[PDB]
């Protein structure tokens, strides 16, 4: 007996949404780890910290909107463990930005695969949901991180003593 | 070479704080799961949903304050996987409240063990931190959940058709 | 079957809290008696009256916070008779202040014994409660009464005709 | 040597006023006990709690106005022990309301006896005081408690699971 | 004959409080010296000056609260000479920050010893006072100085010509 | 190599300014000691306390303006120990006022000697500085203390029981 609300919602889509929820919660956790790296006494870049904390909270938002979608369409949320990030020590502001850029591209690829599945299953509601709330958000995020990586590289991060300090106070501040 | 800030901070305390961070993030995840259970089309108790979502966000706050403490004292945050909750289907408003009460008592026991360790290691800063921000918060939470469980039981939840509906709109609304 | 909320709360602590509730209600009654002594036609020191009435209402506050604590921790309030004060006729403003100082020191000693018991029973929540809401309040009260006793003594109370009158209007007014 | 203010004030009236002061303080204590019964984790009817706490504070007001009267007329306040209430466990919202109704009728009977004594002693000031501040207050209180008892009985308290809960939130809230 | 207010206050605690008052006044003097070093014509880092002047005034606050505590508990303040700071010429912004960090750790160690003494003498009021007003303040101060030292080191202070100038205007400004 | 700013500033003036800085810090410490004497439980003259605390803070101001002058003129501040006051127990309000008057006259004599030195060294900037900020301030302070001493003497301090009490509340309040 399916949910009384379910219509045109393929089980494969339901499962792929559960996988995406986990990936968004994972991304939130990565950014939380980065936020607290930058508030270490031996790093102390408070605007890098604030930037990644904000990104962490945005990813939780991305997870919740997918959870809401699952309920709206009559699917059933199935949560899984949230894996720990690949590092606790993120090495530098530049390295954290590079890792965030890679993460965002990986999440983007997942979203594009989800869109292809929704298209294959003739689910225009799901296609529109991804286009409206996810795909452009990802493109903007990737572009912003690319901008930040370029400036940090050009400024001489991480080894040039003034580079991350000045980027912290003038770009992220 | 210890952190330049570290003073009177035992490695066992540092490790126990890392364990507590994981437990608080776990509690956040349990409450997030409960929040979205109550917005299922076949449950649809929107104030139970809002109540647990608020609890979820409070637990993230508890995790972050411990992460901040670790940095302030010169310890190093070590994150671990956040285990999935024990259930996706929380059965009823009463059952969710009972599970939350058990969770809060378990977290409390962990905090009391942490306080005993801090006392044993002569760390009054850590003892005060737990007393100021954690122990009374836990006592208030446990009491509130106890109140809610009692009322739901007396009203005839979960089988009495009006009980969870009326509790949703008059206690949690 | 203990309360569903009870945790780390020793029966000896529960009983000592009941004893403390009675002592706070007793102190409220002593100060109420003093308040109405000072509004006798043959005493007529209206600011001494107001001062002790305020102290009486504060002690009721101290009793209620302990009653709340008992409920929060899952103990059961057990009330006893509130003994009448040792006098109806408090003799003078100076004598009332001296009696209040002795009362406050006695209540303080009780609170210190309660703190020692809570420490012995490894109850940091109860220890913190006493430190946060009781111990400093007592130290401030004892100091204030000491100040008042000194000034009244130096001014020549109770026999110097102007002393209590002027203290009433310039310190307590 | 009587008070310089005393006039037309019989010793029997003075003594009966002292007895009434004790009865009003007793009633305050009964209602304080009831207030904290309703905030137990296994009762948790917060508007019953608030209702009885308010009644407790009103009774203290009734005691103080009699204490003031004693001073105004030149009598001497004589305080006695405040007996503990007959119960700590008040069983149910309905039972507490029934006990409060009985208490109010008993206090009323005492006030009517005091009025009869004042009449016998030709004390119109005391008669007017009781009529102005006590007798109608009692009639209103008894009527209100009667209303509450009737509704709770009709609703099926204490055994009907929704009755006290709904009365708490819709009459007392 | 002890003070009329004194209770549960050991002579060893009284003496240790006098020693702590002197140490706080000493710390105030060190920071005053640093403040005026940075306004020399050949140093001229006005935000380093303002930062240390603020720290100096905070230490006077720490001294006064201990002086107040001594009076509140019935001890007797015993002042001693305030020793001059170890240097008049503080060499650089980085060196001043390093010296301040060492000073704060030394004051912290003193406060931890005072807390251990208060614990040994069963003085929970004094323990709470130190925890409430001193211990967390010290942890925050040490962390802040650690952050500042790290940034100055990374930026290339004191020899890199732009480092202290830019830190002055962007962190301390 | 002198400071790039130094002009018409004799080494003897520089040294005399350092001596004056120490004397102003000493005066601050004397008044701080007096302030806390008057808040003892066995003295308890809160407006004497406030009066001397204000004087203490003014003396710190006098010290800082001389420190600023030293920097402005290109001299080098040389701090010395701040000697403890001659007493901890200041005996009475009258005695404290007499001691403050003597202190102010001594500081005045020092300032007059500094002015004579500045005149001898043809330093009109330093002469003007002392005249503008110090000499009239001292004359006003000495006059005020003289007024206070006279009133306290006439009122019968320290032995007349009402004198210091009434002066506290009507002159210093
Ligand atoms: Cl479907
Ligand atoms: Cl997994
Ligand atoms: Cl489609
Ligand atoms: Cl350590
Ligand atoms: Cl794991
Ligand atoms: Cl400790
Ligand atoms: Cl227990
Ligand atoms: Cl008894
Ligand atoms: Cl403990
Ligand atoms: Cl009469
Ligand atoms: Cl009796
Ligand atoms: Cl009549
Ligand atoms: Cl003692
Ligand atoms: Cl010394
Ligand atoms: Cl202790
Ligand atoms: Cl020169
Ligand atoms: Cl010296
Ligand atoms: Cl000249
Ligand atoms: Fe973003
Ligand atoms: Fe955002
Ligand atoms: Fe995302
Ligand atoms: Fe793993
Ligand atoms: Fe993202
Ligand atoms: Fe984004
Ligand atoms: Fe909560
Ligand atoms: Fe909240
Ligand atoms: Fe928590
Ligand atoms: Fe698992
Ligand atoms: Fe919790
Ligand atoms: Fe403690
Ligand atoms: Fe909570
Ligand atoms: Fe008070
Ligand atoms: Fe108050
Ligand atoms: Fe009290
Ligand atoms: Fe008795
Ligand atoms: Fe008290
Ligand atoms: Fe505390
Ligand atoms: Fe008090
Ligand atoms: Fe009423
Ligand atoms: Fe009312
Ligand atoms: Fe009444
Ligand atoms: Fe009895
Ligand atoms: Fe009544
Ligand atoms: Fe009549
Ligand atoms: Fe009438
Ligand atoms: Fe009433
Ligand atoms: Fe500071
Ligand atoms: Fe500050
Ligand atoms: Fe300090
Ligand atoms: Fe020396
Ligand atoms: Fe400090
Ligand atoms: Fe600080
Ligand atoms: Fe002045
Ligand atoms: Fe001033
Ligand atoms: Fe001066
Ligand atoms: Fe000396
Ligand atoms: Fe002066
Ligand atoms: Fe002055
Ligand atoms: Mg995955
Ligand atoms: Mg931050
Ligand atoms: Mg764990
Ligand atoms: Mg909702
Ligand atoms: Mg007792
Ligand atoms: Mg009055
Ligand atoms: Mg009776
Ligand atoms: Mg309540
Ligand atoms: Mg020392
Ligand atoms: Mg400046
Ligand atoms: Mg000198
Ligand atoms: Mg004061």
């Amino acid at each position: 007996g399916p949910s009384r609300v379910r219509q045109n919602f393929h089980p494969d889509s339901e499962a792929a949404i559960n996988r995406q929820i986990n990936l968004e919660l994972y991304a939130s956790y990565v950014y939380l780890s980065m936020a607290y790296y930058f508030s270490r006494d031996d790093v102390a870049l408070n605007n890098f910290s604030r930037y990644f904390l904000h990104q962490s909270r945005e990813e939780t938002e991305h997870a919740e909107k997918l959870m809401r979608l699952q309920n709206q369409r009559g699917g059933r949320i199935r949560l899984q463990d949230i894996k720990k990030p690949e590092q606790d020590d993120w090495e530098s502001g530049l390295h954290a930005m590079e890792c965030a850029l890679l993460l965002e591209k990986n999440v983007n690829q997942s979203l594009l695969e989800l869109h292809a599945l929704a298209s294959d299953k003739g689910d225009p509601h799901l296609c529109d949901f991804l286009e409206t709330y996810y795909l452009n958000e990802q493109v903007k995020s990737i572009k912003e991180l690319g901008d930040h990586v370029h400036n940090l590289v050009k400024m001489g991060a991480p080894d040039a003593g003034l580079a991350e300090y000045l980027f912290d106070t003038h770009t992220l501040g």
